[PDB]
């Protein structure tokens, strides 16, 4: 299997998880973030990620690879229960993280990045999607007090730090990404369990935390 994607772009984390998880090797691939091309012959539109399957065929959409790589083996792992309290938190910091995550993003030292215009597609298309990115990093100290607040209310749903609701979930597959990503933006206070829970599930993904790169 191969996994076309973007580091940043937290669907392919969610795809990354479960072969992390399952030990299942997989060939990374990141495509440059100005790629319409390659992502378009692949599966008729431009978006990551993009499993191939072993019999050459892409499928893109994340929950549907990682449903697929979890049943191939018949021992599914992402068997516990989901939380509503969860899913509530995920709705209310999904509606603004970006604010936060895009204009660091924009800056930083990643593949998908590697070109010039590759980074300027990026910047172009986020700007006019979520705004400035001078106007959003001038509210960074609202926004990372924001951050910190919400964090503090999903410490107390954190059952185990290695599984958000006490056995591996799609709320694991839904959060770790999101967290993954604001270990980029520095100056958050990261409460303790949603900090053994970010180490633990990292480790268990061998997905990389951006701790050393947060600006
Ligand atoms: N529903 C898709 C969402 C994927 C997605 O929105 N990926 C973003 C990157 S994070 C992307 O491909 N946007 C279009 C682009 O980069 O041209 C999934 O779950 O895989």
């Amino acid at each position: 299997m191969k996994l076309y994607i973007y580091d940043h772009c937290p669907y392919c984390l969610k795809a990354r998880m479960i072969f992390g998880l399952k030990n299942i090797p997989v060939e990374l691939h990141v495509l440059l973030n100005d790629d319409a091309e390659t992502p378009t012959r692949m599966v008729g539109q431009k978006q990551v990620p993009i499993l191939q399957k072993d019999d050459s065929r892409y499928m893109p959409e994340s929950m549907d690879i990682v449903h697929y790589v979890d049943k191939l083996d018949g021992k599914p792992l992402l068997t516990g229960k989901r939380s509503p309290a969860i899913e509530e938190w995920l709705r209310k910091v999904n509606g603004y993280a970006n604010k936060l995550l895009l204009p660091r993003f924009a800056k930083s030292a990643f593949d998908e990045f590697s070109t010039p215009a590759a980074r300027k597609y990026f910047v172009d298309k986020k700007e006019a999607s979520a705004g400035n990115f001078a106007d959003l990093l001038a509210h960074s100290d609202g926004l990372i007090k924001n951050i910190s607040d919400d964090l503090r209310a999903l410490d107390k749903l954190i059952v185990k730090p290695n599984a958000v609701n006490g056995e591996l979930s799609e709320d694991d597959i839904q959060l770790f990404p999101l967290l993954r990503n604001l270990t980029l933006v520095a100056g958050i206070n990261w409460p303790s369990r949603v900090a053994d829970y970010r180490d633990n599930m990292a480790k268990q993904t061998q997905i990389n935390l951006l701790s050393s790169m947060a600006i």
